[PDB]
């Protein structure tokens, strides 16, 4: 692992504190901005949707991505919400109240043990069991997301092959000619500090770049320079143009 402060240039210039992590498959080797934050172990909120889609997939919660998962009928803040989703738009557009359904039909017994089967953070999912990985006890550093992702995209998991392919082609992100972006966002509000993620990683044509991200996000306002700030990071490494 190799420290590299000059990263912090980023944050500052938008008046923000956080941690970018960076992992070169190829040759094995971490760097980051600071050692200190990059271990630090965080609710992970919305980037939970990864293993839950997981899970959900391989216990049969969720048959395929086209599977549609209609809305209740409660309107709520976020307007993408208020509608029908498959997997894909779910994880899209964060559409928390689907996979609060996904984990109650997942169940306290099964989310544990296959957190457990994951090495999953601190794998403790105290709390109810549709929002432990927003208000309860489950938490996760960047380095530790890292360590899952590699996992996942190797289909080192202990799912399917299926299930593990049917994620990563819903954590598209970003693709053009040079690169390829599969990842996903998370905001933690309900418990302090309130921080931003991004997690995930860039294939390119021969090496994959895993990245973890988190921010203090004050306000909603921020939420961009999580993608922003990683990509200036990605550009200073040369890894996208
Ligand atoms: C949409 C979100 C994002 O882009 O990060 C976010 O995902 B969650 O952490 C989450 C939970 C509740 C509300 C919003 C979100």
């Amino acid at each position: 692992w190799q420290e590299n402060k000059s990263w912090n240039a980023h944050f500052t210039e938008h008046k923000s504190q956080g941690v970018v992590v960076l992992w070169n498959e190829n040759k094995q080797q971490g760097f980051t901005n600071n050692l200190k934050r990059a271990n630090q172990a965080f609710l992970p909120a919305s980037t939970f949707k990864i293993p839950n889609s997981l899970i959900a997939l391989d216990l049969g919660v969720v048959k395929d991505e086209h599977q549609v998962f209609k809305w209740d009928g409660q309107t709520r803040d976020i307007a993408t919400w208020n509608r029908d989703h498959n997997l894909i738009t779910a994880m899209k557009y964060s559409v928390v109240p689907v996979y609060q359904e996904f984990a109650r039909q997942i169940g306290e017994a099964r989310m544990s043990k296959m957190l457990h089967a994951f090495d999953y953070g601190n794998e403790d999912i105290s709390g109810n069991v549709d929002s432990f990985w927003l208000d309860g006890g489950i938490r996760i550093s960047a380095t530790e997301q890292i360590s899952f992702l590699r996992k996942l995209y190797h289909n080192k998991l202990h799912v399917s092959e299926r299930s593990q392919r049917i994620v990563k082609q819903a954590m598209l992100t970003e693709a053009n000619g040079d690169y390829i972006i599969r990842a996903k966002t998370g905001y933690s509000t309900r418990i302090e500090p309130k921080i931003g993620w991004w997690v995930g990683w860039v294939e390119l044509d021969d090496n994959v770049w895993f990245f973890a991200m988190n921010m203090d996000m004050p306000t909603s306002d921020g939420l961009g320079l999580r993608q922003a700030i990683t990509k200036e990071v990605l550009k200073q490494e040369k890894i996208i143009p």
